[PDB]
């Protein structure tokens, strides 16, 4: 409700009253701690995804992942009184949370290996609501409880954009996405520390009248928010990236060591490709047929990458 | 930029980067004051419009009708000593700042600002939204705000001043003048808006949430009095409020129950029409309100005046 | 605590967790409010004083002083309810707050008298001072509400509720809510800069000081006895303890420059050190000739309400001693 | 320090100006970056310094190690390129950062090595080492980590370096504090040592004009010795205990702390011993000893808590036992 803060391009330092939003991505631990609702409402809905055919349930967004593997125990322990022998597993990612077309309930082989056994195709799939805020000390309870209407978006309560002089923001708990102004909006750096792929609300989107979902960066399937600061010029959507790595890291720099040359003709389109191939030497030309510089690259935690429109000559 | 805030509804209170959008439009101090860049640059402007045919030109804010009371003496001293026939006078700002067709184009005299309709000079040539807010300079009380003059004429409002956001269940539309705001109750709608102010700029859509397929019929303030073109400004069983009391001072846009006015949802008290004081000619209050189709509560208008009713509410 | 901060020095712009020392003298509006712990106690209290020994009681700060004048009426009102003869009347500080003997204990003829000048009514031997504590804080929308309590023992020293002591690589400060004692260090600590919003007379004490081994009570800049710190940065190289300044004036600036269209030469057969002098006599012409014995530039100037003064040491040149305002504190 | 706050006991958040002393030891990502003056006249001190009689260089703290590392390559190449017969080799840490008599000198313009803080090594001797020739002169601007850049001192000293140290008190609160350390003090009827952190142990001597409330102090009821950077103040003390001298002040990650150590029990029973070395809780096998026996102490008592669980303070010895299987400290600072 009131904030109190420092403003750099006003030249002032102010304490009112408004709204505030905040850099929740870029930090080193985690302040919001799912909580599920009372485990023994979860021990029969279980009993009933079990019973109806549901072989897990995928998680969309690692902070679930996150309750499961707290709960499992719990819900073990608490479970086989009137229950029959099952298997409930909460096993490691392997790398971006996919969408599962089954929904959990209304009023187990979670993500993880892909074995056959558990086919996608019957999986729940983005079934929790966040109902309200609880108080904590070491950190803060953020307690959910089930949907009741099938949806295919995000969850609302926990996004936060804003836009104050020139800067824009389009961020939750997961992504950062950065924009600026010096002669034309567009995007400057955006930050995932994950890669779901629900769909930014309608409502939380800003210059979003008019749009191609064909000229945008980040797909919307990938949850990228369909509006106009979403989109950098000369640049199509970037479906073909690194989106499989973790800590993927979008910016317009260049990696380092490199040189970047426009050629009038070269390599078009087509995936994403390595910077360093180890065997061979690190490359240093690339040739691009209508790009802008700097050009986009993705620095994830393996090194360094280029984006769909730069090949090496 | 680094700030500290206080959340309710998180439980907790952090201090941290971000974006900090802050409430200035209620605070009973000014916090704000425009300079322009060279003051001898207006004598030069003066003179061009002067001889191009212009009589005199519109603020678009009340801070720029502020600005030109602070710089009428400076340019009277600069038109003294350049030997002119020309005076410059400010009045009190009488409606809501309309709009002009004119600019500042580029390529004894009365430079009247604002007020009536004159004779020697209609409303139909002056002067309107010229200045673009450059940068901003250091003050302990009031904040410099540093002007220059734009390029092309452009229609809409400054948009270096204007700050939207939404962080769970709320939404803002605000800049120095307006702030309004919505909320999520079983469904999106409006909760208040809050003037001191009645501009005739557009709202740039590059600060619009929820601005696709929307219908300019539906929206609470119209869009030529900077209503955003969004979808959070609107309610159940309501339309544009084109003919409302848009010439008073320190109105609020709330939906309460003013007194008396009872609760009539009958389908048949005439048609919409232009809003209705609930006062009788300064005397008593009309405790007889219907609506043909409405939803509680109902508009109102929280002028100092006193209080009015939207337009699809006419008494019986 | 948390908060955000900009470094000058570091060239930082960081935020985080630890302490935060701010500035309270140099502001305009008034941030805290004294407030007692309840008026029906006081009333109590100054019964039981005016029974057994207190004549008046005398406040140890300007806030003190506020308060007292603040809740006057309440406290009239209810001891007229108790059918009690008593008056509670706050007259007008002076000078400096100077120190009492007695103190408060816990449980229209005669007159209860606050801050002012000593009366053959009451004499300075039967007044109360510095006999209350802060208990608390409480939240204020314009204003912060600090909690008083009585104080049961019988201390001397300046209340730690408030003190801030830091020192921060190259920079240190001495303050609480009227002291700002800045030092700094250029080839050596010393004392720069000391904005007063009143003089008091505690004690500073010494869970707060920096650097406070071996410490000569004669070399201190300002006394010891008015509240200034036993430390080794309140210290200047070549002047004395300036026992005998200006203590007196009010909106007093401390620090080290020249007073307007005046200089200073250094000279041995300059006179000796007494009391400040005041740049510009009682007629209104000014002294631009100074002489200090053994004295480091720039000078001690004290920058005051009523005018420039200089410190103990600087003395004028010629003119001659019949037409100069001298400082008569005699702190 | 412009800048703003939240203050839990004054209920207020406000901005102003004033003393910013922030927490640096309780992060997770390195600030602050050490780098050298000139690393083309370092050559030229490393190989005046060798020619005087100097066989290496030992750290003081972590990131000036960390700073040789970083710059030993580029020290080699430089030396091996204006054909020096000199190499310069960076060795990993032991214990606490010992001491060492040598210093370098300040600038001027069949195999020899250049040992930084290497163990006790016959080549090498403790005696023939340089420590603390270096000093903070001015910070630098970086997005991730300022930058600080360091200079030979004029004139020995054998005190911490000034630039970084952070004290305050505001209240019923105090700290002693640097990038290394984070001592705190607070008041609940008497001002007593509360909670230290360490992020190593070194040996530099705590400044004077750091301190607080450093008068008529004695060096023997220290908590925390004065020869491992303790301040000499009187905020590093708590009743009942005296210098912890045979602590367990060669481990890491240590945290000094007044608690009861998971599983055991103190009693404050006058049949005890004498205060010896630290003891550790558990045993060779991992058995927790659950009876101790202490003379004069206050409970709660000491807990070092380092990566190995559990440490008690001299006053504490374990009950009923003998010394078999149980490990105790084999420092003497």
């Amino acid at each position: 409700d009131t904030g109190c803060a420092i403003d750099i391009t006003r030249k002032e330092m102010r304490c009112g009253s408004g709204i505030f939003v905040h850099n929740d991505v870029e930090a080193w631990v985690d302040r919001y701690k799912y909580l599920p609702e009372t485990p023994r409402s979860l021990a029969k809905i279980v009993h009933k995804a079990h019973k109806e055919g549901v072989c897990g349930v995928r998680s969309v967004t690692r902070l679930e992942h996150q309750m499961w593997e707290a709960v499992r125990d719990e819900l073990n322990v608490l479970l086989k009184e009137n229950a029959v022998d099952l298997s409930v597993v909460v096993n490691k990612p392997v790398g971006r949370y996919r969408s599962a077309p089954k929904r959990l309930s209304m009023t187990f082989v979670v993500d993880g290996p892909e074995t056959k056994e558990c086919p996608d195709e019957h999986r729940a799939w983005n079934s929790m609501q966040i109902e309200d805020f609880g108080f904590g000390i070491t950190s803060t309870r953020v307690w959910l409880k089930i949907r009741e209407e099938s949806t295919d978006e995000c969850d609302g309560a926990i996004i936060g954009t804003a836009v104050k002089g020139h800067v824009a923001v389009h961020s939750d708990l997961s992504y950062w996405i950065e924009s600026r102004y010096n002669d034309t909006w567009k995007l400057e750096r955006a930050v995932f520390g994950e890669v779901k792929s629900c769909t930014w609300p309608e409502t939380h989107t800003l210059w979003g009248d008019g749009v191609e979902e064909s000229e945008l960066i980040i797909p919307h399937t990938i949850a990228g928010p369909k509006s106009k600061h979403n989109r950098r010029e000369g640049y199509k959507t970037q479906n073909q990236g690194p989106w499989d790595e973790n800590g993927i890291v979008l910016d317009f720099d260049y990696c380092p060591g490199t040189k970047v040359t426009i050629t009038e003709d070269c390599g078009k389109r087509g995936p994403s490709v390595r910077t360093t191939t180890d065997s061979g030497k690190l490359i240093t030309d690339w040739c691009c047929r209508s790009c802008s510089l700097p050009p986009l690259r993705f620095r994830t935690e393996n090194g360094c990458w280029y984006g769909m429109e730069i090949r090496p000559v």
